[PDB]
């Protein structure tokens, strides 16, 4: 018999696959593979956009993040989000090292635990490289890897549990978050802001007003990142139905249209604000703003409203990027502006435009948003957004400051203890610091103490 | 009940998904995602092959084209091709802003309208970047975006309707075009030729005989473009069955073999013509020539004949590229040679090698080509090819010349009104023109009037 | 009726697709497309890692290999592995030019011949670029293409037959090889070693001890290669079930975890051995070592053991790379170390950790390994590994030395007959040798005789 718990049954006695539609499984398997390539997509995007020379290559750091996140997820991340037996705030260690993760129907009943594990693990990894990218400036790699492991454990996993978990309190409340805009984008964005405000370079010369808003390290990297992100986002959003229904393809149409209108909107805004220039970076940032914006909404809103999920996040995020000038901080702030602000805005607008008849395309039951005169929905969205932002900002701050107090865990060295790469390159043991060309340097040019 | 029209039925009363095989839908969903990455594939290919420094980066322009095409398709492109109620030449605005596009079976009855919309929208976008690439030299971006919107509307959509539309006159005639070689490749190719002959630089120093046939801007971009194109072409051709049958995988085998033999053929032709050199660009152009060649044929011809769809387009396109020397025009001509000539040749040969027993692999009924002694088939193919070439060349010419007469819509400035980037870089307001390195320049170095 | 042989039946009388689960077919179709992009993944990886300037760009050579392998596979490669009527060592020419390859159930009964042909053809192509990459230094292209065709025919196809063929003697013996670690990785690795020992540069200045272990040509190429390889490996391993069951997704979870732990392990080993440096190349090589390691095991071992398939191959391969210093040979040795040694180690450990209850997830019956007290399994694995290594090393040696004796087939010129690119660039007919920048050079800078 099928037990519905643990491994789901004895494989020598039952065929666990009989519980699931095979095409549902194939689409979520494919969607998993698509989300995986978003991981280097993030790295390429933020490597390319940077107005500063990062010692750590974020294209490469994306592979590091893929490794650390996969291990964390296996170790206990999956279990802390999707153990079928948690509180309303967190799971348990019931599935430590993926013990008994096999063929029981997952919280998404149309796929087995092992496949939901594969799929959702990719979301954790995308969030990991968002966070690594946000905090990469003058990062020490050892501490960064420890930080990512800890951060996934006590920031990502709780927020993911609230959003996706069987007893997650946001689920119970009635908040909507179609493809995990909260755990991935809003979360990483406000964690990025914690990094900016505590560890980021202040009075940063690249952020002092009379300097260009856009000054990319590599436009080709921006474009390649945006390509991988848009391509992969079809799995990110399209797979968030958990099935092969046409709500999946509907979500993909919304995804494409939000990206498209976001890109054009941001570029048009830049055109107006610059007095007629065509912004290469702006088009890409706008596509990302729309992809982020539509993430909580893609399987819930009517197709024609998806254009609003491009336009409004593009406009608001474009102006949010200007805050870097007020603060005179660059580090971490792009991730905050696109993912934190974009995620907040998209989540809010999901309360306005969610429609029960869109969810019903595959039989999913929701009360809907303002499209259905369900006025309360907007309050549920705000509650989710504020909770995510509060937890992510506060707990990320605590982790960063706690690690800072520990010499061998300090992620970013204090400027009074930091050795100059110019001077390191003169010391014999550190002569390899003379090659700050990450295209040929075999070693990360890690900050060194005195 | 299932209505077969409009949304296809009331989602609160019926499950629209019951009409479709879930695995059919998953493959066409996946194929959609694969065709999307062909869009930057085109941009990379034509950016890399260029013998001239384009101010507009085509890798980046591919994302711009993805945005413009997605919006056009949503706005009315989809409706003009696939409204279930058009003439024999064009659709209607019944599905303006994708109104009522949901779960009715599409013209391809094995998938719902919303999924066919997703899939076919990708073909429009691939064609958009082919056209943007063809017309990119000294292009002004604002006018280019307007041009693409207009061109998709009155050149792409009619030709697509004739080919795929429920009452399309090419369909009724009996012409074969498996994966839309007409609307995508032959169309963009002869539109490219219109660009070359009216707007392209004449007496072009890079096309004056004593200069190299191959002189690529970036071989790595050529190769990356070819990679994305070949990878994505499995969705382009493999999804054109509309189903999960083994005719889909048969089409993929044909696709791979045509690419392979095209690449080797073009490189061998170059080897003979150069007296023993191995042409890096030639291998890539040959793979594209074979992919284009097999596009109208992939689900119709026996596997062993797919090698002819590599060899013959490779040879003919290789010599077509030489016409650039006779004309002394470079701009737009590569797109014409590969897609216009390749598409024409492939469409012609489909009349020779189409077999009813190949179509019958998934129950598709055709009379076949010369393989079945259906001699008339070749005439149907020629009719389609000539109609596509005539409409695309003529109407593209009219659009380009009409926009040229309008100062704020002129796509390419006349040489007497065009400001020198060298001189712009001296004027204070235009000092950013001094950085013509598109890897770090945040702005398109758009042509400026006097 | 369904015949089970030849084309599988008359398409005008029966629907051949009725024999197969459509979702099984869609996943293997998708997996085919994913394995295809591993081909340029290999090229990028070995182009980037190189401590030497290769005249042949391996990114480009990957497309050449895709062409040659697809043609060989069509011509007779498929038939020599999967003709339903061979010996215990090789197939026949029954499916020459894919004659009668259509809808009969393949050796993997859940998919038709034409789809298994598509899928398995990709494995041949991945192996082809591994071999081209291994033997690329100072290679002449014409001879290289002939070599690849011959090598696929008499080295790859026999080993593939033993592993996958209906009567393959390794299958009969009881050896386990889930995703073809033998035919692809161990095979190419020991073929690479044959290249190193017979044709590779000896007393190579880059391999003389006092020089860096890691000195990459292009870290961005390494990372992009690793991205394409890890992404594609989900199809490589995940599709090796032949079905849409959750054993496919289980294999993907193992694949991701082995890559992740391999990357971290190799980087940590480098950290210890260098006294605290963070190795950019090492992380990537470790992910590949884990992907190779888990390949024979992914659908057979419990998830928690997949971490061992990252850790142990990473450690052993890391030290295997040191052999380059002892031998003072660089050419071919990276492919041997990762794929030859990694493949050998993974195959061995599959005998330890294979579990009948993992195979049983989709009803697959195996005796298992030491996890099931099936002690004999380790001996079966060793037999397979030694047979593959012996055949590949010996026959590759014979091919290389035989071609060397034939002036127009010699793959690498002898140093006494080899012309200097510096001196070629002075001879008028060879002036194009002055541009050794493969990013703009339209021609392969092939070695020229005196």
């Amino acid at each position: 018999q099928f037990t519905g718990t643990g491994t789901g049954g004895d494989v020598f006695k039952v065929d666990l696959n009989e519980q699931f539609d095979r095409a549902d499984m194939v689409w979520i398997g494919t969607a998993s593979v698509l989300v995986w390539i978003m991981i280097p997509g993030v790295g390429l995007l933020y490597s390319g956009i940077s107005r500063k020379k990062h010692a750590l290559s974020l294209m490469w750091a994306a592979l590091m993040a893929a490794c650390v996140a996969a291990f964390q997820w296996f170790w206990w991340g999956y279990s802390l989000v999707f153990a079928h037996n948690g509180s309303v705030f967190l799971g348990t260690l019931q599935n430590f090292c993926l013990k008994d993760v096999l063929g029981a129907p997952s919280i998404v009943k149309t796929v087995p635990d092992i496949l939901f594990c594969l799929y959702q693990g990719m979301f954790a990894a995308v969030t990991a490289i968002l966070m690594a990218g946000a905090g990469c400036e003058r990062a020490r790699l050892g501490p960064m890897m420890v930080f990512l492991f800890i951060w996934l454990t006590v920031v990502y996993c709780p927020i993911a549990y609230w959003t996706w978990g069987g007893n997650g309190w946001l689920v119970s409340l009635g908040a909507l978050d179609f493809a995990g805009g909260g755990p991935v984008h809003e979360n990483s964005g406000f964690a990025a802001l914690a990094y900016s405000l505590w560890l980021g370079k202040r009075h940063d010369p690249v952020a002092k007003g009379k300097v260009p808003k856009y000054k990319p390290h590599s436009v080709s990297s921006i474009v390649m990142g945006t390509i991988f992100l848009w391509f992969g986002w079809y799995g990110f959003n399209g797979g968030s139905t958990g099935n092969s229904s046409m709500r999946s393809w509907y979500a993909c149409v919304n995804t494409n249209l939000a990206a498209a209108t976001g890109g054009l909107t941001w570029m048009l805004v830049d055109w107006f604000r610059t007095g007629g220039k065509w912004s290469t970076v702006g088009l890409c940032m706008g596509a990302i703003a729309g992809l982020v914006g539509i993430t909580p909404a893609a399987g819930y809103v009517p197709v024609y409203t998806s254009v609003i999920f491009g336009i409004v996040p593009a406009i608001i995020c474009n102006f949010a990027v200007d805050l870097k000038d007020l603060l005179q901080i660059d580090d971490g702030m792009d991730v905050w502006a696109l993912h934190g602000v974009g995620g907040f805005v998209g989540n809010f607008m999901t309360g306005l435009f969610a429609a029960d008849y869109v969810a019903m395309i595959d039989g999913t039951e929701i009360d809907g948003g303002w499209m259905n005169h369900h006025w309360k929905q907007l309050g549920y969205q705000l509650a989710g957004s504020c909770a995510v932002a509060a937890w992510s900002f506060t707990v990320t701050s605590i982790i960063l400051l706690a690690m800072d107090r520990i010499p061998f865990l300090r992620i970013r060295l204090h400027e009074d203890e930091e050795m100059l790469g110019t001077d390191l390159a003169q010391i014999g043991e550190y002569a390899y610091y003379a090659d700050d060309d990450p295209e040929t340097n075999p070693y990360v040019l890690e900050p060194i103490r005195s």
